[PDB]
């Protein structure tokens, strides 16, 4: 629960945990290149960019609430993790708990990319990192964009 697992070859999931200044080993061991560093406003005091001059960062100020919007940005983290892998890079989403926002932004890319419907996406993940739960607003999110990408 307080470290990152690899969900995809080249896409790592975890908590805020996974990128303070002490993992710099831990994620250079991994080659990880690219972060998806997802927060509140409020989180900002503790969940941060660490690395300014190491790592290429996407910042995400997201509420873990039913009624946040996070569809619009699906199209956004496809293309930042698109990026970073076409390269030979390797990206760590992290969210807080790396539960709800961290694991659903995850499992837009695992919809889309593998083609994916939500239930057999979240039961992928959740093999890989147990304690994953995306609100039930962020479930219907993931139904509306597959929706989108497949009209």
């Amino acid at each position: 629960r307080r470290e990152m697992q690899e969900i995809l070859p080249g896409l790592f999931l975890g908590p805020y945990s996974s990128a303070m200044k002490s993992k710099l080993p831990v994620l250079q061991k991994h080659g990880i290149t690219h972060i998806i560093c997802i927060r509140q406003n409020i989180e900002a005091n503790f969940i941060k960019p660490n690395f300014q001059q190491l790592f290429r960062y996407l910042v995400l100020d997201i509420a873990d609430n039913p009624v946040e919007n996070i569809i619009r940005f699906f199209p956004m983290t496809k293309e930042f993790i698109d990026g970073s892998l076409q390269m030979g890079g390797k990206v760590l989403v992290h969210g807080n708990a790396g539960i709800s926002r961290s694991a659903a932004f995850v499992i837009a890319y695992i919809m889309e990319t593998f083609g994916m419907k939500y239930r057999d996406a979240f039961a992928y993940v959740q093999e890989r990192r147990f304690c994953i739960n995306p609100n039930a607003g962020f479930v219907h999110q993931l139904q509306e964009y597959e929706a989108i990408y497949l009209a």
